[PDB]
């Protein structure tokens, strides 16, 4: 045994400045770096290419997800975008879940449109979907799990060992949470990749990415396309995402304890129909979030009774729950997916995808339980009074 | 009303009148535009008044149940601007006899020229307390706990003796921070930090604050900070404010961490005694268990041997790296009789009851597993040069 | 309106409606509330749109003369943005022959998959222009002046023969900046920078931009960015405009010790050729004077004596640092044989008319009489290798 | 050789980095530096008492003002602060100019009331008034040249001479013109001060000052000092501050052609009864300005016909100068001082201070000269239409 994650993310580069023995690394903003005289590049010489307070970052992470090595990208996006142009080619096969992320599914739409490679779309915890994916010899499958908003949780080791058999590499999307929560590594991945926007950051005033391999060449790979399609991040940014990181442990601890009460008041509550929250023991795949991830984490969806009439009501005075996009924040957050996450989708696409208009996303943040309780209670009390 | 986490957490959130944004704008900006001929805004100049370092000030005295906070560039700096507004010569300062040494060498300096006259007491000591109050200061600094040995001096007792004979009471509640004591809720005029500490959190801003109970002495020193070149950066300010977001989620773990080190070196055969609130053992453990809502993540022990055992106990901690400063999330050690105290003579340490043998920890959010694994192996490197 | 140096140096002031701030907050946010239930703002999220972002799209837009800007993470990012709003399989891409190393290795990658397929050209060339015209090209790439060799591709002949056959033209404007060089104002559909260089100006921000001139292009990029994940950080943005502010001052200095230094190494009996179009022996000195403002601060010169006088020449200077990167406040030398085109063969870089002896200045805007005394040393030492 | 002062600003940190050789420093927020073992300090310990990043710009300025080094505070006003507590104690007796900047004049009277010193205000302009001051024999002697608004120009080499000749120190506030455009330690100044706010930064996002000591005893007290009171900047400012220096010399360059060519439309103009810039022969000062400034500055104030009325017209659609207080940034700004910096004085003592109802002031920033020109031409005309 090393030490454990929290303590490799709360140690990350203190004791790392070899220039003065600073406790916090200096910030490295520099674009370029001097030749040690005629002919002598240093270890750095550009920072499109490589900056060491962004591989700082890059190193705490493939250290928490036990990879050998991490890219740092401008966007989550751009890190799905970095795995996409270092791992396919025309002819390849993507097998995509059925629920990914929107934006996820909007970048593999319009690359498959152009020919860059064929996308087959798949139920990972249905066997027979997943079987008739990997009967087309796909080269890489995209997992995400849990899911959003429903928190449909993907089996790890049934998906990767499945994959392996017909020769795919796999990728799994471990934004929800995080490196603490679960290791997908552990079960054989070929890749994971955050959005560090969410929770490794978890200050919502950085926009980020990182994908960490398994394999050194795989990762000198990643490196080799993100300095070429230009897709690495900003020195600054890092420095504030390696500073949340150092608090991810202590933050989730509080997450979570939030989250197990807020699941306890909305799950059997009268004008809750239904709440999608993988600690919950009536949850579908409760049982395999239990054993695959060391927490349950700290999103969850509920269906509210009573119209969009009764969601206006709960949401309108809400002291506590920003109305907005984005999670994983220490401040907690609530939205209405068919209003917001799910806007763009059909009525009708929406019903197929199990998406009500009664249902609410929250991402509890690290407020005091107490207080979270009494803004939700008054919340389902609006709600209560509209229903005639 | 909500809780203290609650605040400090929302502190920014959905405050921007611009764009809706839900972390606030960085506000650098030295000046800010008239609204037209003779139409000052609200804000003019950043030395004054400036949005993001007024943001942390409202927390802080939201935190600390006061009528408004002012933020300066260090923790130094808000000692000064509290010397400045309060005292002129001719006034007297009672100032506890263990005080941070950078308070101590502000006092004499400031005393050595006349600003005011100072008495040193031992505040926890009801005669040394009762002269010091008979020469009618105008003003009486209480630090709680002490550094390092942490002593506990009864801030209503302290605070209701100064205000019987007239004088103002200030605070220096740096080692505990507003989520485990609040002075002014026992009757404080005011309470300072230097939020380069636990407020920050994470060791890459210097600053400090000052919050007064009453508008009045808080519009003063406005004034003053103004007035001296006391206010701090606006970037320092966003960084500290980002800090003190997770301040309550990182003490949990840190208290967490400090009771289970405390309870490995309480009677360990290489460990003489250990200072900590927490131990019913230690003078203070009542006054402390009433008046902060924990114990805090700062003791010091002493280690039976030399210096000798004290260079082989630091050579090879994995965890706790050997500096100044506290409060952060990284687990820190120092050495008080060649690090913060090294500018003192051998006899003025023994007369301060600091020994050769005192290490001080400043306590991380590292699991405490891996903490007691690299003290337990800094004990037996220690035993081994006996 | 007004000039390109006033809207670039007042692109940030009087734009907050929050504070009146002469300078405006740097907008961090990742995320914006909704105004109500069914309410989005102007802005939600900062990988789509962030307002301290599109400050700077709108001033480089407003220099260039186009309908909008987009901001990158990087000026590669820029050009693979360009390549995906634009570019599909079975359409063509038209590259200089001599276009930046970083252009060329990402069209052989995306070329190798089949993304399109790729003609080069040497676009000074009317035939080598007119073959690659008649395939019916969708996009045809121009970087005027080329890098080491400062060669000036005529925007008006290649922009009008591009638009006969219905090809849409992209402009890299990294080398002059949109203070110099305006080639949407000689009808080129796209321009692009690296933001990394001229406008950023001080060595500390890597970024890219794209101005289309039609609103329509201009929408599409705004939507490629964000699908794609190639939008930049808020901060960097930030810092990139603090840059431009002083584009014109710092232009004006920058050229200066062009002139001046180019009048030197001109001459020298050390010196066998230089690359600069000020020079009216510079192929293109004409074409330069009439499409560019001014001729800019990069230059090229062949010193005698091959690599020992290289080394001789760059061993003792004082003023240049030997780096890669240009249009930094700060003068830099590159060695193009061992730095910028070393993963190439000895065979191509002779092909590609690159000498051993070469070296490329990217001339600061340090004190003139400095620099000069700085390259007569270098010119010296090099001399007395032979 | 050694370099120019712009190179020197220029090159200030570039290739300094031991770590990575990167070329632009990196920014050391640090508050704490680890012990190298048992009993080894390192150089920086506590970013209160010393930081790398402050450290660079604290060199750069003592480099530029030829000092032997410089501290680093939070605001300018800091700086004055800090050479107050270094230099006076109660009984000593401090000179300040009459036309001292407001905050300067503020922090002297607070501190002089409370009675930490003792105060002589003097028109060092006029040889009576110096001499009646320094026959009271003063620890420290106080010049602000040029001063604000009317840009009176003080005789630095005369004052300093005669300030040593009594055994007094001499400061200089040389923050409207910078370190360059005008060095005060040549003349033999004992120390130098400035708002990095202004003409330093240069950008309008940082607040600061700075201290350089010409003997290398007063600037290690100013280090004690600055340590001890608190008084020491952000490492964030310090590196924005240090970037504004590196085109100090490129903006002033700017600057000075905008002025020289605002100070022409101005000087005799109908609707304008007066400039106060020390380019224009006619100045009283303008051949001292010539002989100790490398530059006359883009600072001007001029009085413009018709009052208050006049003024809120000329005001009313500036589109290139921004109403607002401070100076020396990028960007032009105006400032009505009776109604803005000298608002708080009364009419008779504002009267007395030669500041009248019609005068503005200029801060030229690097826009276009003909841009400028437009809309002052423009403002001078809706003035003109009052009347």
């Amino acid at each position: 045994t090393p030490c454990t994650a929290a303590t490799a993310a709360v140690r990350a580069g203190i004791d790392r400045d070899t220039a003065y023995g600073a406790v916090t690394p200096p910030i490295v903003l520099s674009s370029n770096f001097s030749f040690d005289g005629f002919g002598n590049k240093r270890q750095y010489d550009y920072t499109r290419s490589g900056n060491p307070t962004r591989d700082l970052l890059g190193e705490a992470l493939a250290e928490l997800e036990g990879g050998a090595g991490g890219v740092i990208t401008s966007t989550g996006m751009g890190a799905i975008n970095l795995v996409l142009n270092a791992v396919l080619q025309p002819g390849d096969t993507l097998v995509v879940p059925h629920d990914a992320y929107g934006g996820s599914w909007r970048l593999f739409n319009a690359l498959a449109k152009k020919g860059h490679f064929a996308l087959i779309t798949a139920d990972l915890t249905v066997p027979r979907s997943l079987a008739d994916a990997l009967a087309q010899s796909p080269k890489l499958v995209l997992i995400e799990t849990p899911s959003n908003p429903l928190l449909r949780i993907t089996d790890l080791r049934f998906v990767i060992e499945a994959a392996k058999k017909v020769g795919a590499l796999t990728v799994v999307d471990n934004t929800f949470l995080s490196p603490a929560l679960q290791k997908p590594l552990d079960f054989g991945a070929d890749l994971v990749l955050h959005s560090t926007t969410k929770y490794i950051n978890g200050h919502s005033d950085v926009v980020g990415g990182a994908v960490v391999a398994r394999d050194a060449e795989l990762h000198q790979q990643l490196v080799w396309w993100a300095n070429a399609l230009g897709l690495t991040g900003s020195p600054f940014d890092a420095f504030l995402t390696l500073r949340g990181l150092r608090t991810l442990d202590a933050r989730l601890r509080v997450h979570q304890e939030n989250a197990d009460a807020i699941a306890e008041l909305l799950d059997g509550h009268a004008m809750v129909n239904q709440v999608y929250f993988p600690g919950l023991a009536t949850h579908p795949g409760h049982a395999l979030a239990a054993r695959q991830q060391k927490g349950f984490g700290a999103m969850m969806s509920f269906e509210l009774e009573g119209g969009e009439a009764a969601v206006r009501a709960f949401v309108d005075g809400l002291r506590y729950f920003t109305l907005a996009e984005s999670l994983g924040g220490v401040e907690s957050l609530i939205a209405h997916p068919a209003s917001m996450t799910h806007a763009a989708m059909t009525a009708e696409a929406r019903a197929a995808a199990g998406i009500s208009d009664g249902l609410l996303r929250l991402s509890i943040g690290i407020e005091s339980a107490e207080d979270l309780l009494i803004d939700l209670r008054a919340g389902l009390s609006r709600a209560e009074a509209t229903l005639t």
